């Protein structure tokens, strides 16, 4: 939990999420849990250009250090620590697949039994707000109550875990179920899902 | 056959998987026939963290080595080599296409003359069961039975053949054929199949 | 501003569009404005052999430097930069899912609030006029008047800006846009967009 | 015009369509125009594993030199050059969009300009015929007469030119013309084309 190990992670998960195909161009951000607030990636600097030095941290007050520029999204990720206490890593992406089904404005059904990896039976998706507003905070906090990530309405994705590469793993994850949910959904409406109870198992196998 | 040099290919199978794109994250599992048993990936260790000594060994009656945990579906495996006595090794991962067509319970047909590579005129899908599951293992088990790769119900595929590379060829050339039955289904309603008599010509020539 | 400076960086801008999946084979071209006209790259020849020497340079008058055949589109990087004063950089690709819409001929609607990047609430689509025509270039000067991309029917894409990082930038979130689309309008039509106030907003915000 | 010379590009074609995502697996195979005959790559062995020592020579009576087994569809690569006597290289992969329109055994149209770039306006479907059979030579020349590229009805493409990377580039146009195609039919049936007049014109400026 050393300042410089974190904004190092930070800058290698939005590489990372670049080399996966989950987000692209200078959209995205991400952040940790840190000290009484968190680290986060700038406004509007791109990822190859991003430095541990460019890395914000922001208080419980909502103060960033003078002279730097925090993600415009940082309520929302202020939000999602407060919504979820148990995770320490926030992710947001404007993943393709996630984006669009986002822009149906629909919650991503129990198609895959891994599903139970978002915490529930559902990935919802959360009313569309503008960005970098605090009434999109209000929208991601009550969706995040009980999922570990949630679609943004005509927007992107944002989840989070108890780590960086657990919360990169869950956003990839989240990417494939919003592929195979449009990829199914253009051949048949409504698509074939398991049962609550079946869920109900294989979150109890988790 | 000596356990470190079926280690070593092993990894190699999980990482040419991820480089194909017919595999990402956790998911999936590979294994080897050796010795009474088999040498399978662990549960839950990343691709890129695994070494020969992760890989575990199950014997006759199921018996993993001690202190090291076997794959969830090591089940599944056994039930794959006790089915088809032919094959060396087994496949499985949770490709996109692959598993977007289980998602919708279908066997895919002979739309090209490549589906005689898993061995007959179908790739079918066997129903589903929990996870790491025996009923799950009974289910695929009667699926291999006459046909070198199944898809698993809202899961994934499970190819199997004669040593890791041509295991995980079939694995890639069913990605392709659920990638045309995707394609094609999306614009026509039944998509256009070969006879059988055509896939019995295939055959003979293989 | 120096001749050799703007050589590496168009013939790295194509190279760039190649590796972000924007623009593949012989298609596409590039220019920025330089002097009194332009550098832009060379009809018909491959990325991968293109050298400082091989950007033209055209004056105010269409004259292009001896010896040296400009690409057929000269003209519509023209037409660009007048309907444009102020962009310094034009960039053309077929971009796979931009050049779909406008074999449609739609204009991209209000999907995502990134729409705003172009200047407005859509990115619109060019009538079709045989390619490198003179004709072909009133239209894309016509549809860049309050937009800062273009589709161009049955063609592709054309996309300016302030450099040519800017210019790639957004012919980049074009490709998402339209890839939003495509995938959506598969399954509904219309494809819900978000209001033209709504767009107002982003638009202050940006 | 050396075996050697011939036999590397051979191979690094393989490799290149590989890499452009024209191909995978142990489909597809290349030949040139070699003395009476021609060099074409041996059935079934990686691209990977090929070298210079690996390509085999047939002659103008179809000998394939001791010891080394031609590819199975050696015999319509010569229906090819009898067909074309222009052209001096064949390229022939299981493209995943070409394959799918070939399922749906139908022609691709005047849908972009660049169909012109396969000599007219329209890529022909040949009809199905056994892989390697004599009678699917008769159904590929016939296709070839006034076209440099066909589809083969449930099998994939065959792309010829005056050399291995004009032939390339062919093949890698028709990928994106299928993918075009594909698209806009899923969201709409009859796709909108250019007129066979206006296609008359880009051919003549081609
Ligand atoms: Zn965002
Ligand atoms: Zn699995
Ligand atoms: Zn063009
Ligand atoms: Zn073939």
């Amino acid at each position: 939990m050393e300042r410089n190990k974190l904004a190092r992670q930070i800058i290698d998960t939005c590489l990372e999420m670049t080399r996966l195909g989950l987000n692209q161009g200078t959209a995205g951000n991400v952040s940790v849990r840190y000290q009484d607030g968190m680290l986060i990636t700038p406004t509007g600097i791109p990822y190859e250009k991003l430095t541990e030095s460019h890395i914000v941290f922001i208080d419980g007050n909502g103060k960033h250090e003078e002279g730097k520029l925090p993600s415009s999204e940082w309520r929302f990720h202020m939000a999602a620590y407060q919504s979820r206490p148990d995770a320490n890593a926030v992710v947001h992406n404007h993943a393709v697949h996630c984006t669009a089904v986002s822009i149906l404005n629909r919650s991503i059904p129990a198609i895959h039994y891994m599903i139970a990896a978002a915490g529930g039976n559902s990935i919802p998706c959360a009313p569309y707000a503008t960005f970098g507003t605090r009434e999109l905070s209000e929208h991601v906090a009550l969706a995040l109550k009980n999922r570990k990530a949630t679609l943004l309405q005509h927007h992107g994705l944002i989840a989070c875990e108890v780590n960086l590469e657990k919360a990169l793993w869950l956003a990839h994850e989240v990417e494939v179920l919003a592929q195979l949910y449009l990829t199914t959904l253009a051949i048949t409406d409504p698509v074939p899902v398991l049962s609550d109870e079946e869920i109900a198992v294989v979150l109890e196998k988790f």
